[PDB]
């Protein structure tokens, strides 16, 4: 039977999903789509066999999960998909109301990781639905991914005079480093039972991936007609973000993960088993 | 600006057209929906859907809320494969007895019906159920399969238990010397009127797709035949069985189709077929 595969709805994984339906990958899959925080749950409890994972929810379940090297959702500088939109200073978001998007695990992690240890402020955090418009009239900030963060970040925000702070741009600010928002991984024993599929699998994820890059003008073009966003901006959009997954990229990982880990339910010195070439 | 809500019939039939639509990248113009042709065909008629195929029986009902695509279908002229009665007892020998209508079909029933009744004189005790061979088997003395379940008990499960399996494609071919149209591929009037060019450019793009899937139909049998219970060369015979064409001698199959059913299954025998009028 094909694999299940997960697939990130949002728009940075959209030329993601050119590249395996020209390859005709697709086929090769049973594809789920939806947001990333709803394919960690389903991978992790045995409804997908391969699929996106953000970070934060891969490295609690790192023993069970093998990733797939060079790919994953990430970047070097700004990621313009990961913001804090803020009606104040961050430094004065001290003791205030906060809003966290549902979507969101590892950038709201992110956010949180900032807001306390660069910019000194605990604010009071809360859980809701993405939807900036209802976030800005209950919290003084708000913290979103996906399709809500690029909207917030390109349109409502300039069009609102609302500060909007990267969460890319803000942690290569602190470290230096890039980062990675989510990486692709099969389940331990998937992978263990058909590891040929599993190779299979992302080698045609790298072929996607690889593909999309060269189209990325193509891909553009055909969502501006049905996005928010004109194609120029979907063309940046997509070529800012960095979906490589080497050693640069691992270091960031390990980095970000001794930070958060003693707060967040993983160790700090976690292990990322990487799926090995034959 | 949002993508047309596009159906796509979930069967094997239609796994080449989907393999063109992704080749393509038509795919990424379309939020589309896979599901069985039953459930996509009461989708589009109530508004859940705004472009997609629907099953002959229930386009007629619907003709005049309808705009049918010209040039692709789903269809046959002679054995269709995956529409087939399989039965324990020879088809004369119905009369009185049990038959099984799988749940997912709405045409291939009708057609079954119409053969049973009008070809081979018969008037069994229908009964609708989802589509389980074993069950039916073991409950009833025949029944009518579509898509992936007809295909099986037409290569697989008839061959393996000593069952006969009609071809309806075929049995419509020997009763009037016509080809047969199942499932037609249509837009919502109100959709059509109002998003004219999109419809257009969706109904090329369906075209597009079907060509190359017939150019490339061994490399989808070639990759299908991974993960499906029969092999390449039954798949690549099953996707060159099918005709996609939607013409005028499909048209006339449709009409011949309609004039005998319609005064029994609720739409008029003169049913007109709107098509999708190209630009001048
Ligand atoms: C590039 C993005 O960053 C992500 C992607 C997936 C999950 C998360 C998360 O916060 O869990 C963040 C984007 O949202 O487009
Ligand atoms: C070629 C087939 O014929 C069909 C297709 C779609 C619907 C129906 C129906 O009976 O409603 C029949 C197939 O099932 O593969």
């Amino acid at each position: 039977t094909r694999p299940r595969v997960g697939h990130i709805q949002f728009l940075n994984c959209l030329p993601l999903y050119w590249g395996l339906a020209r390859t005709g990958t697709l086929l090769d899959f049973e594809l789920t789509k939806d947001t990333p925080e709803k394919l960690s749950e389903q991978l992790v409890r045995g409804d997908l066999d391969i699929g996106p994972v953000t970070l934060v929810e891969f490295l609690k379940n790192a023993d069970d999960l093998v990733a797939f090297p060079d790919i994953a959702v990430g970047c070097d500088g700004p990621v313009m998909s990961c913001v804090i939109v803020s009606q104040v200073p961050l430094d004065r978001l001290d003791g205030a109301r906060v809003a966290l998007g549902s979507t969101s695990r590892t950038s709201v992690r992110l956010a949180q990781l900032l807001l306390s240890e660069r910019f000194g402020v605990q604010p009071d955090y809360y859980t809701c639905p993405p939807d900036l418009s209802l976030m800005m009239q209950e919290a003084d900030a708000a913290v979103l991914i996906g399709d809500a963060a690029l909207r917030a970040n390109m349109i409502d925000g300039p069009r609102y005079g609302l500060d909007v702070h990267d969460l890319g741009a803000l942690w290569k600010e602190w470290t230096g480093l890039p980062f990675v928002f989510a990486v692709w991984a099969a389940r331990r024993d998937y992978a263990e039972r058909e590891p040929v599929i599993t190779r299979k699998v992302h080698e045609a994820f790298l072929a996607s991936r690889n593909l999309s890059l060269e189209e990325v003008e193509k891909v553009a073009e055909q969502a501006a007609r049905w996005e928010a966003f004109d194609e120029d901006t979907l063309a940046k959009f997509f070529t800012t973000l960095d979906f490589r997954f080497g050693a640069p990229q691992l270091e960031a990982v390990t980095e970000f993960a001794r930070r958060v880990g003693p707060t967040t339910g993983f160790p700090a010195d976690v292990k990322v088993e990487l799926l090995k070439p034959l």
